[PDB]
RNA sequence: UUAACGAAUUUAUGGAUAAAGUUUUAGAGCUAUG
DNA sequence: CAATACCTTTTATCCATAAATTCG
DNA sequence: TTTAGGTATTG
RNA sequence: GUAGCAAGUUAAAAUAAGGCUAGUCCGUUAUCAACUUGAAAAAGUGGCACCGAGUCGGUGCUU
């Protein structure tokens, strides 16, 4: 007696319920609570309004963070304990006084100063290297030994900041001026090519090389330069390879096999040897040469400034910007004060001016920086050597800024290697760990290996060999690198749909094929003229067309099926194959590839090899690495030739497939004996296929099937498994807690039926037309301009492609009356360019339920055509549009016209009617076959956003919130009536497997126009009471049904209901915030009291709690009692838990009231006095209670009032579309006196609404359409939710929060169920 | 995922890295003047 | 108090898997 | 990428 | 304390409080009205028809 009616959204679930003749019901609900209100009549039609669903993303990038500085500090940890031993003998606190460098000198527990513990000694220090980049240079450079204190600071600095890993393999100091290596690369060549010396003459290999073109470019300009030699030519080869490119030098030496060598690829330093043995060992001194120009190419872009005095560029690099800083300060300093003495103390003393003061002590960046002074740098006389540095964007710069990080790490360890390199000879431990020290800046964790753990980390999945501690220098001992790899992508790897405990295999699985062949073998019939009736191939053939032609070819057409094996082995001269298709859809393709290698088709055949073929696929599809790879194969190589293996590791294979080993060939019938591939051969009589095997009840497979299912899960494993965006996901599980829900409101009855509906370029049209009058040549671009802001009006923009011309009638159409000119759709309803098209009149094509016509074509089916090639039309239009001579829009076109348009195509809408539809039908008839008690329809969007735009419906979203069940109501509504008239569609609306017939074209409706029963009249009759013509149900009264339909949307109560939510997540705002006394500042580490150091500020109040109990106030210490709302914040709230008494005792409270404790989340309702509701926001601030029900006329006409994109619709609706604006003129004086009662009511801003009541009074000379849509602005005052800023017309009216909660305590608590229906109503009483 | 194989983008989940920011302290501020 | 005004870490790089989506 | 709750200070 | 002037670019330390399972792990996603039952997962709990409509109001029958 009843039917559901969803809408699902993004913040919002809506729901609304219908009768037979489309009613929506109410019913008295019982209130729980000791309020004195025990009912309520509520209406079943509601919303449910949440916040969003947030992705795990946002989280995860804290989780690397939260490992990177957990890794850090263990890397310099690294560090310390090397040196912890011979540090010592230097300086016995060393170390201790760096850890409490963060520490206030009351609280330091050594000297202050840390490099030195004397106050003379560190001012000398900063005296000598202002930088810790100065310092590293000198580390690098001088021969002296320098103190072990420096060594540690330098060192620990590039571990600390090492760059960054992008680049693979190794870059040295030496290599940064190309010119030097590539003279280098010309001269080897030269010693060993005395027949065709090259010479370098004058070519300039550092501009050319080193340019931000192609890696192709560079080439062809280089050799262009040289002499004239061809890029195939060897010596462009080898040029090529230091440009990041891969040759060919096959065709030097003309080898047997292409030997190609790439320079990033791993395949490099092996590939030379195999390559380099032919030619010689002599070549490879070559070869050589030309890597190092390309470790001189990568580099030249880092690193661009002179490097040639010094092994530490980078540090040098930071020298000059230092210096530079210091030179073009002081000229900047000095030439304010020549000229302009009086900004100067803004500019270098003010910190919060974003002056050179700001930029260095204040919070100002170098972007802010540059802009303040960019207008002063202009004004003084000599500014152009500065001016010309701040548009380079490199004026006093400082050293550590966002720009670096394109560093790469190796270049770091180039410093590092020199400076341990230098020092060595006086310090023993630095020589014998200076291996043991590198590999502390270059380890990296491989991120297949994941999270080192001991099984306490739900992330990790490696694997170790011994249980000790993992070090970079140990990684490979303990770590087993290989089978991580694999748990790294085994664990992220589908299961088996069928059988889901059962790990898919490689989709090139040898076994994976053979299923894969003999599925589509066994239903192939062949039909002879000996034979009366077609027949299934038998058992012998299909193991005999598989040996016969599968293994000897890759792919096996149905001619070589007919002619190789039936006319050749059975002699049947003449035959027809219904089965199969044109060629076989399946292959051997891991067969041949491993037949080629091997090449022992004996080994291919054995089924005792199966075992160890598979294993080959398996670890050669998973596996990335080279190295790897031969590991696990190494077990086979006393099976195989030793040329053998080395094919065999080249080989990749890249997918994974879809069903498991023990499916195909584990699972057994109990009484066939038989698995399912050997009921792919051999099923008798009858071949019969891979579903209609595990769909034969006969057979143990539909019943072992359900055993690993159903071992099935609860909802929230059924809904998250649901792939798509992770906050559509709550709609759907709260769309599904709604269903549940109604459901026990109907006295736990099961419902008809289901309706589920979920909701979902400025420059384009300028380029379209662009073009397309440049190969047209016309000059109505040129005769008539327009702008890139304006073709978003339909009437224009189609003007221009159609160029002026109508294509119905031929003729030149004047630019300023398009309003008399119709838009017309190629075919009836598509409202997209594709399908739209302007003409004078729209009748000029004939019959409207027609394609354009005949008539019409002939005259233009030649100017839509040079439209196409122009790109002026999509071939869509233009064969939409020439369609009339293919017998026009066919019964079997025009079904699918409207078929296509109404279905759901989105993948998780279809999951979402599963989720209904199974949870509903728990009943099973005595047959297998499942029980359709409840219907779940799919509905499409736009048949109700038309539908409400067509028959008045008018919709507004920031009015008011009642349009989310407004649109379930309006979904159930059409829905419902959609199935009624037409059951041959349930198969296509419903989830329900019934099934639909394309023929018809129960004929049904001649009109393509899928929307039109629902018309009391419709543009060229319908009789107001629609039945059905097969079953005589009454479906549809236009005079009837739709009187209801205006009074339920005009309904003033609808169940509104803001899901409560306890807040989780980050602590507080992340700021750090300087030094205060104030208590509000959270401390960052327990030691240090944020008055002296520095804390966190805005806690997050996860919830409130409401505490009745005592408290002393004044020196008198008196217990009064209050009765106030405690802020449980997230950090707080675990401690919470644990004990509420001993933590409310510790903020403060005496003698609580335990039973009383209330703990109160976001968003929870409170109703005081007049009926005004609050929704509690936190423990100290409140939202907004109530939403304001605008009456219909108003929303019908506010929507035609605001002129929603001019006007769409059919010209002669819109005449009094717009009289409606003027008839209904005084509404505005109307609509700006309900938010006034409203407002007084429950929202309680009167300073606000009389700046609002005094603006709407001076611009009431201003359009309305103008005026309506500012107006529309003033209900986000009066929206439930938080107070946001509003603007009209000209004047911003800030927001009226509610800094106090105390007139919640004294209301009444509303706690709602999920539909809102059901309530416990609680009033507040000391 | 299609009546079947490939490719690409996007979103989701996960891993390994990087450079900034912010905070306290260390970089003896001096010279007239109470 | 209740207004009033101000505040809120960001921005890169690479690898893997999966659907869902639009092209072949 | 803007929300909407902490926070301190004023007339 | 004011007026002058010099100066600045760098560094160490922390980067959710913290937790025990002490790992070169983990700590911001999902999930949540209320009441009874539960360690939890979860299960359980709220008569109907009519006339009407400014955020649900009245009446009739059973209860």
């Amino acid at each position: 007696k009843y039917s559901i009616g969803l809408a699902i959204g993004t913040n919002s679930v809506g729901w609304a319920v219908i009768t037979d003749e489309y009613k929506v019901p109410s019913k008295k609900f019982k209130v729980l609570g000791n309020t004195d209100r025990h009912s309520i009549k509520k209406n079943l039609i509601g919303a449910l309004l949440f916040d969003s669903g947030e992705t795990a993303e946002a989280t995860r990038l804290k989780r690397t963070a939260r490992r990177r500085y957990t890794r850090r500090k263990n890397r310099i940890c690294y560090l310390q304990e090397i040196f912890s031993n011979e540090m010592a003998k230097v300086d016995d606190s060393f170390f201790h006084r760096l850890e409490e460098s963060f520490l206030v000198e009351e609280d330091k527990k050594h000297e202050r100063h840390p490099i030195f513990g004397n106050i003379v000694d560190e001012v000398a220090y900063h005296e000598k290297y202002p930088t810790i980049y100065h310092l590293r240079k000198k580390l690098v450079d001088s021969t002296d030994k320098a103190d072990l204190r420096l060594i540690y600071l330098a060192l620990a600095h590039m571990i600390k900041f090492r760059g960054h890993f992008l680049i693979e393999g190794d870059l040295n100091p030496d290599n940064s001026d190309v010119d030097k290596l590539f003279i280098q690369l010309v001269q080897t060549y030269n010693q060993l090519f005395e027949e065709n010396p090259i010479n370098a003459s004058g070519v300039d290999a550092k501009a050319i090389l080193s340019a931000r073109l192609s890696k192709s470019r560079r080439l062809e300009n280089l050799i262009a330069q040289l002499p004239g030699e061809k890029k195939n030519g060897l010596f462009g080869n080898l040029i090529a390879l230091s440009l990041g490119l891969t040759p060919n030098f096959k065709s030097n030496f003309d080898l047997a096999e292409d030997a190609k060598l790439q320079l990033s690829k791993d395949t490099y330093d092996d590939d030379l040897d195999n390559l380099l043995a032919q030619i010689g060992d002599q070549y490879a001194d070559l070869f050589l040469a030309a890597k190092n120009l390309s470790d001189a190419i990568l580099l030249s872009d880092i690193l661009r400034v002179n490097t040639e005095i010094t092994k530490a560029p980078l540090s040098a690099s930071m020298i000059k910007r230092y210096d530079e800083h210091h030179q073009d300060l002081t000229l900047l300093k000095a030439l304010v004060r020549q000229q302009l003495p009086e900004k100067y103390k803004e500019i270098f003393f003010d910190q919060s001016k974003n002056g050179y003061a700001g930029y260095i002590d204040g919070g100002a960046s170098q972007e802010e920086f540059y802009k303040f002074i960019k207008p002063i740098l202009e004004k003084m006389d000599g500014t152009e050597e500065l001016l010309v540095k701040l548009n380079r964007e490199d004026l006093l710069r400082k050293q550590r800024t966002f720009d670096n990080g394109s560093i790469p790490h190796q270049i770091h360890l180039g410093e590092l290697h020199a400076i341990l390199r230098r020092q060595e000879d006086f310090y023993p431990f630095l020589k014998d760990n200076r291996e043991k020290i590198e590999k502390i800046l270059t380890f990296r964790i491989p991120y297949y290996v994941g999270p080192l753990a001991r099984g306490n980390s739900r992330f990790a999945w490696m694997t170790r060999k011994s249980e000790e501690t993992i070090t970079p220098w140990n990684f490979e001992e303990v770590v087993d690198k290989g089978a991580s790899a694999q748990s790294f992508i085994e664990r992220m790897t589908n299961f088996d749909k069928n059988l889901p405990n059962e790990k898919v295999l490689p989709k090139h699985s040898l076994l994976y094929e053979y299923f894969t062949v003999y599925n589509e073998l066994t239903k192939v019939k062949y039909v002879t003229e000996g034979m009366r009736k077609p027949a299934f191939l038998s058992g012998e053939q299909k193991k005999a067309i598989v040996d016969l032609l599968f293994k000897t070819n890759r792919k096996v057409t149905v001619k070589q099926l007919k002619e190789d094996y039936f006319k050749k082995i059975e002699c049947f001269d003449s035959v027809e194959i219904s089965g199969v298709e044109d060629r076989f859809n399946a292959s051997l393709g891991t067969y041949h590839d491993l037949l080629k290698i091997i090449k022992d088709k004996d080994f291919l055949d054995n089924e005792e090899n199966e075992d160890i073929l598979e294993d080959i696929v398996l670890t050669l599809t998973l596996f990335e690495d080279r190295e790897m790879i031969e590991e696990r194969l190494k077990t086979y190589a006393h099976l195989f030739d030793d040329k053998v293996m080395k094919q065999l590791k080249r080989r990749r294979y890249t997918g994974w497939g879809r069903l498991s080993r023990k499916l195909i060939n584990g699972i057994r019938d109990k009484q066939s004996g038989k698995t399912i591939l050997d009921f792919l051969k051999s099923d008798g009589f009858a071949n019969r296929n891979f579903m209609q095997l595990i769909h034969d009840d006969s057979l143990t497979f539909k019943e072992d099937i359900q055993k690993a299912q159903v071992s099935g899960d609860s909802l929230h494993e059924h809904i998250a498994n649901l792939a798509g965006s992770p906050a559509i996901k709550k709609g759907i599980l709260q769309t599904v807690k709604v269903v549940d829900e109604l459901v026990k409101v109907m006295g736990r009855h099961k419902p008809e039926n289901i309706v589920i509906e979920m909701a979902r370029n400025s420059r384009e049209r300028m380029k379209r037309i662009e073009e397309g009058i440049k190969e047209l040549g016309s000059q109505i671009l040129k005769e008539h301009p327009v702008e890139n802001t304006q073709l978003q009006n339909e009437k224009l923009y189609l003007y221009y492609l159609q160029n002026g011309r109508d294509m119905y009638v031929d003729q030149e159409l004047d630019i300023n009356r398009l309003s008399d000119y119709d838009v017309d759709a190629i075919v009836p309803q598509d409202d997209s360019i594709d399908n739209k098209v302007l003409t004078r009149s729209d009748k000029n094509r004939g019959k409207s339920d027609n394609v354009p016509s005949e008539e019409v074509v002939k005259k233009m089916k030649n100017y839509w055509r040079q439209l196409l090639n122009a790109k002026l039309i999509t071939q869509r239009k233009f064969d939409n549009l020439t369609k009339a001579e293919r017998g026009g829009l066919s019964e079997l076109d025009k079904a699918g016209f409207i078929k296509r348009q109404l279905v759901e195509t989105r993948q998780i809408t279809k999951h979402v009617a599963q989720i209904l539809d199974s949870r509903m039908n728990t009943k099973y008839d005595e047959n297998d076959k499942l029980i359709r008690e409840v219907k779940v329809i799919t509905l499409k969007s736009k048949l109700v956003s038309d539908f409400r735009k067509d028959f008045q419906f008018y919709k507004v979203r920031e009015i008011n919130n009642y349009h989310h069940a407004h649109d379930a109501y309006l979904n159930a509504v059409v829905g419902t009536a959609l199935i009624k008239k037409y059951p041959k569609l349930e198969s296509e609306f419903v989830y329900g497997d019934k099934v639909y017939d394309v023929r018809k074209m129960a004929k049904y409706f001649f009109y393509s126009n899928i929307m039109n029963f629902f018309k009391t009249e419709i543009t060229l009759k319908r009789p107001l009471i629609e039945t059905n013509g097969e079953t005589g149900e009454i479906v549809w009264d236009k005079g009837r049904d739709f009187a209801t339909v205006r009074k339920v949307l005009s309904m003033p109560q609808v169940n509104i209901v803001k899901k409560t939510e306890v807040q989780t997540g980050g602590f507080s705002k992340e700021s750090i915030l300087p030094k205060r006394n104030s208590d509000k500042l959270i401390a960052r580490k327990k030691d240090w009291d944020p008055k002296k150091y520095g804390g966190f500020d805005s806690p997050t109040v996860a919830y409130s709690v409401l505490v009745v109990a005592k408290v002393e106030k004044g020196k008198s210490k008196k217990l009064k009692s209050v009765k106030e709302l405690l802020g449980i914040t997230i950090m707080e709230r675990s401690s919470f838990e644990k004990n509420p008494i001993d933590f409310l005792e510790a903020k403060g409270y005496k003698e609580v009231k335990k039973d009383l404790i209330i703990k109160l989340p976001k968003y929870s309702l409170f109703e005081l006095e007049n009926g005004r509701k609050r929704m509690l926001a936190s423990a100290g601030e409140l939202q907004k209670g109530n939403e304001l029900a605008l009456p219909s006329k108003y929303v019908n006409f506010l929507y035609l009032a605001s002129h929603y994109e001019k006007l769409k619709g059919s010209p002669e609706d819109n005449e009094q579309k717009q009289l409606f604006v003027e008839q209904h003129k005084h509404y505005l004086d109307e609509i700006i006196e309900q938010i006034s009662e409203f407002s007084k009511r429950v929202i309680l801003a009167d300073a606000n609404l009389d700046k609002v009541l005094s603006a709407y009074n001076k611009h009431r000379d201003k359009p309305i359409r103008e005026q309506a849509e500012n107006i529309i602005h003033l209900f986000t005052l009066t929206n439930l939710g938080a107070p946001a800023a509003f603007k009209y017309f000209d004047t911003t009216i800030d927001r009226k929060r509610y800094t106090s909660t105390k007139e919640v305590l004294d209301a009444t608590l509303i706690h709602q169920s999920i539909t809102g229906l059901y309530e416990t109503r609680i009033d507040l009483s000391q």
